[PDB]
């Protein structure tokens, strides 16, 4: 169970990094429209 | 402790799915403003 | 291992809260551009 959990947290950390990239890119695009 | 942790990860995975939906919907709205 | 995992989940929950704030602030900014 602890091993399954560690893999689940690993995959969720990878998901978070990809969503942080997606949100930073969106924030920059919105700043190009409006300061 | 392992059980408490599994529930905490479960709830955080549900949180992530809802934030992915929110960010995809926002990305589409921003693309409607600017390609 | 369980302790390391609990800290990893703690830090990821703090990361999520900060990304939820960032996305809510971006959503409001986009609504100021377009209803």
């Amino acid at each position: 169970k602890v091993s399954a959990l560690k893999e689940k947290v690993s995959a969720l950390k990878e998901q978070f990094l990809m969503l942080m990239f997606k949100v930073s890119a969106l924030k920059e695009k919105v700043s190009a429209l409006k300061e």
